[PDB]
């Protein structure tokens, strides 16, 4: 029961015993925070208690001491010292923001502006009690048991009354009774298990609540300039495909930390490997949130770099197939690529986080606890999507929020920025450029005179609150009867029910906005769907259109993105 004061450092016994996470707080902190908030248990050895047999006073304002021992107004003796007095909470060793984080239900986007804002200490202390509040969100849902399967891909379900039921999407992952981890995609619904098994009749599915373990590393280690390249050592001899990035690489090597800010095809992976090549027997370590970002960074190692140097770090509880040419599990190999939650305690000449725009401050945290390094280099972009905040239900969660990363590259720049998009057409990029990276992104393809728009609002129906939009599903079947080159593309939307639909009608391949980001496909087609603040939200935007190599077809329902799109308008 003694540790250090979550908002000043100082040394106490003192605890919230009603904040979720019963964080260390220093006597005038402790003070400042129940006297302030609805949090009156005092945590110390023993409880802010009434000593008394029977008394069940447990606020910290209305206790005293009474010699050794701790009673309320009704008990206390003549010499008796209130707890609550002079801005002090009594304790050994002898504040708006974090009454804010510890009270919050994290439902407002400013309750993660202020998890962004605040100081560092109090960034983990956010972090925690967000990660621990949605955990415990997780038990609100209903059970689900298998009434019938239909087929290896189909079965239907029998729902816990008197609980919500959880969104049937990607996103959430059961674990089947332990039958592993399964999926499910809307009376029939179709089932993915992480493990091939003979689904049973009766067996449950429940959302996986894990615990939440505190963190300790700081989000940011603290910034160092240096006058030389320091603990690296720079190729003479760095081949032409890397000589645009020899500057960049060399400002990696003179600060402890540096951000990229990296537009759609810039040129991301390609830095990351070729960092590699530039410092050639550094210790580099690869990583990011999900099994994709992870995967796309050794498919770009597998081009550029010694196999044998190689490992993929898989956690046991294999979830989703991933990379399968590297060695297995060896930490030791120069070159790691290892999703966050997998990350081994190892230390590295350089570590590279990608995808950082999906990260969230648990992630950067855990990061500088898992892995010690000289360099740590952060790859990503602001004008991407974030990760979903399952609990966040009003307000948007602008960029410079969405961790501190983020923040810095929406406040002060990012380090380094890849300026010139190599894949999409020019009229995707002069689009993108001006909606988020204020006409800073260049185009390096010429207009393909392939990507076109429709405005066509439809009929929006809803499978619960996921949207589908049949006519607009119909224009497209329209268009790919008269333009059989499109055959080959594929369907986005902001929504898995609208993707269901096109599935069927169109027998394109599928993905929502979400799922697309870090790919590209020749051909994209997007329907719109509705005209809601997700559909709308210029990241999610950006992302959908510059999935496009060659030509992308949009059937709009918002007349702002529609006006701003820098296509050739269709009609009917
Ligand atoms: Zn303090
Ligand atoms: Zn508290
Ligand atoms: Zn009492």
């Amino acid at each position: 029961a003694v540790g250090a004061c979550v908002l000043c450092n100082s040394q106490t016994s003192l605890r919230c015993g009603a904040c979720i996470r019963r964080p260390f707080l220093c006597c005038k902190c402790c003070y400042d925070h129940v006297i302030s908030t609805s949090h009156k248990l005092v945590l110390s050895v023993n409880p802010y208690v009434c000593n008394a047999p029977g008394c069940d006073v447990t606020d910290v304002t209305q206790l005293y001491l009474g010699g050794m021992s701790y009673y309320c107004k009704s008990h206390k003796p003549p010499i008796s010292f209130p707890l609550c007095a002079n801005g002090q909470v009594f304790g050994l060793y002898k504040v708006t923001d974090f009454n804010a984080i510890a009270t919050c239900d994290w439902t407002n986007a400013g309750d993660y502006i202020l998890a962004n804002t605040c100081t560092e200490r109090l960034k983990l202390f956010a972090a925690e009690t967000l990660k621990a509040t949605e955990e415990t969100f997780k038990l609100s849902y209903g059970i689900a048991t298998v009434r019938e399967v239909l087929s290896d891909r189909e079965l239907h379900l029998s729902w816990e009354v008197g609980k919500p039921r959880p969104p049937l999407n990607r996103n959430y992952v059961f674990t089947g009774y332990q039958i592993g981890e399964y999926t499910f995609e809307k009376d029939a619904v179709v089932y993915r298990g992480t493990t091939t098994y003979k689904l049973n009749v009766g067996d449950y599915f429940v959302l996986t609540s894990h615990t939440v373990m505190p963190l300790s590393a700081p989000t940011l280690v603290p910034q160092e300039h240096y006058v030389r390249i320091t603990g690296l050592y720079p190729t003479l001899n760095i081949s032409d495909e890397f000589s645009s990035n020899v500057a960049n690489y060399q400002k990696v090597g003179m600060q402890k930390y540096s951000t990229l800010q990296g537009p759609p095809g810039t040129g991301k992976s390609h830095f990351a490997i070729g960092l590699a090549l530039y410092y050639p027997s550094a210790r580099i370590v690869y990583t990011a949130c999900s099994h994709a970002a992870v995967d796309a960074l050794c498919e770009k190692a597998l081009k550029y770099l010694p196999i044998d140097k190689c490992s993929r770090i898989i956690p046991a509880r294999a979830r989703v197939e991933c990379f399968d040419k590297f060695k297995v599990n060896s930490t030791l190999e120069q070159y790691v690529f290892c999703t966050v939650n997998a990350l081994p305690e190892t230390t590295a000449d350089i570590v590279v986080f990608d995808e950082i725009s999906m990260a969230t401050n648990y992630d950067l945290s855990v990061v500088n606890a898992r892995l010690r390094a000289k360099h740590y280099v952060y790859i990503g972009d602001p004008a991407q999507l974030p990760a979903p905040r399952t609990l966040l239900t009003k307000g948007t969660l602008e960029p410079e929020y969405f961790n501190s990363v983020c923040r810095l590259m929406k406040t002060i720049g990012p380090d380094m920025f890849l300026g010139t998009c190599r894949r999409c057409p020019a009229e995707i990029v002069d689009t993108v450029s001006a909606l988020v990276y204020d006409n800073k992104l260049k185009a390096h393809k010429d207009k393909s005179a392939q990507c076109f728009k429709m405005f066509y609002k439809g009929v929006i129906t809803h499978d619960v609150s996921s949207a589908i939009n049949r006519p607009q599903i119909g224009v497209v079947r329209e268009f790919l009867t008269r333009n059989p080159a499109w055959r080959k593309a594929v369907f986005i939307s902001p929504y898995n029910s609208q993707n269901a639909v096109a599935s069927k009608i169109l027998g394109l391949p599928t993905q929502t906005v979400d799922s697309s980001q870090g790919s590209e496909y020749d051909y994209v087609i997007f329907t719109q769907t509705t005209e809601t603040a997700h559909s709308c939200n210029v990241n999610r935007f950006n992302v959908a259109i510059t999935r496009a190599k060659v030509g992308i077809l949009c059937i709009m329902s918002d007349r702002d993105l529609y006006d701003k799109l820098q296509f050739t308008s269709l009609e009917i």
